[PDB]
């Protein structure tokens, strides 16, 4: 599991967000188990999680996920 | 699972978002098992969750994402 | 499961959202399993979930994503 | 499970959040287990969570994750 | 596990945010665990929780991360 990034090197990139909300519940990343024997999770990357959300420009640089997830019996 | 990402290198990229929610309840990246034996999971990259979910420009530069996601038995 | 991605290098890129949700629920990326025995699952990539959701623009830069899910029994 | 970034080198990159919330709860990154046997997580990367969240520009220079998640028995 | 970041080398990465929340409860990062056997949880990166929750320029250098979660018997 490798992941390599490389990076060799008028309004740009702005964002104006207003929100108003009487009430808000977020839950992110969950991982939840109830009587369970194996559970395996993985997340990986930008989540972004929001009654409002916003994601700009979120690589603009190389990015690199690998990810393996798994079991082995 | 290897990932790999390179990069070699008026108004742009702006975003005005406005919001209004009475109630919001967002989830983003759940996983729930309940009684469950074997759960395997990967969320990769970029996951917007929102009442309002704005994405711009996510990946200019180059992105990579790889996943094995399993089970060998 | 290899992803390579490659980058080599007026209003441009402008998103204007206004959302107004009296209620909004909103899961992003959920696995459930319920009495279950093997769940496999993978999610690569942008999601982008919303009452309103907006994408722009997702992957200007080269992106690649791979994926390899799954049992070997 | 080797991760490697590498970086070689008006309004840029600016925002403007107003948020009015009567009430939030946000749960972030959250792993849960009632009566479990075997839980394995991993979250990696950026994650936002709010009852408004915003992301700009999260990862402009190169950057890698790399995750190996799981069981061998 | 290895993660190896390098680098080598008019409003530019300014926010402005101003929030009112009558009630907040945040949770962040949060593990639990009730009547489990063996919970094990990775995270990693940047995480941002909040009532409102903003990240900019989370990772303008090269960043890395390397996770290896799990258990063998």
């Amino acid at each position: 599991v490798v992941a390599a990034a490389e990076k060799t090197k008028t309004k740009e990139g702005v964002l104006y967000v207003g929100s108003k909300t009487k009430e808000g519940v977020v839950h992110g990343v969950a991982t939840v188990a109830e009587k369970t024997k194996e559970q395996v999770t993985n997340v990986g990357g930008a989540v972004v999680t929001g009654v409002t959300a916003v994601a700009q420009k979120t690589v603009e640089g190389a990015g690199s996920i690998a990810a393996a997830t798994g079991f082995v019996k």
